[PDB]
């Protein structure tokens, strides 16, 4: 036989990549904080704006745009030429717990 | 000296006295769990959505979103035809510890 | 060779669904005032909100909100007790031209 496959994949840098790292951080310090609890958040990714919404049940205590900060940097957008920055983005908390 | 001196008022109902309300009902929440901690919260209200934002310096934890729509059930904007309904209207955090 | 099969479909009244309705209609709108036109527009649904941001090149003039508005309208979501209103939802049109 013969015949050409392929697949591609993205380097975490890419926009939607960063929105999922965005919730999981999320999910993960907050299940950390109660493991019983309940998550479902998406986030929203734009020109400078990061939001966050989603249905949350628990007793744990997080803030999102710490998380949010934190995980940007760790993937390295700090500069308005990288045309991004968590000291820079505006976050917007939509989550009713 | 015979002249007319005018003054208005606005009801609670209003918008603008409505994110007032929204934004010291948070505020003597928090300073209930914290009375030292210092607190610039803005408020605005659209239509649908009503944010909130601004910059919260404590060790408080405080479920905004929650505040918000107390406060607005109880002014009693509970349906649609009413104009606005608290478990209909988005909730925008912005806040930042 | 015997083996059981599954699938799934959700009716338009989703709300996934109804956002990927509202990118389209506005793609219709667009692509009807001018077809050469570039359209990559994103649709967030969250309660009382929906929040709409993309990138697009056109010589287009669209507005979101009566687009949005229409499309909800005509989807049936005319009510606070529904669970969201096609008249007091908050529309948020984030798009960069």
């Amino acid at each position: 036989a013969k015949h050409l496959f392929t697949s591609e994949s993205v380097s975490e840098g890419h926009p939607d990549k960063i929105a999922d790292q965005i919730s999981d951080a999320v999910l993960d310090a907050i299940l950390e904080q109660d493991p019983k609890a309940r998550v479902a958040c998406e986030t929203y990714v734009k020109t400078g704006m990061v939001l966050v919404g989603g249905e949350i049940t628990t007793s744990a205590w997080v803030d999102i745009e710490e998380i949010t900060r934190n995980t940007v940097r760790e993937i390295g957008y700090v500069h308005s030429d990288m045309g991004f920055d968590a000291n820079s983005c505006a976050v917007l908390s939509a989550i009713g717990k």
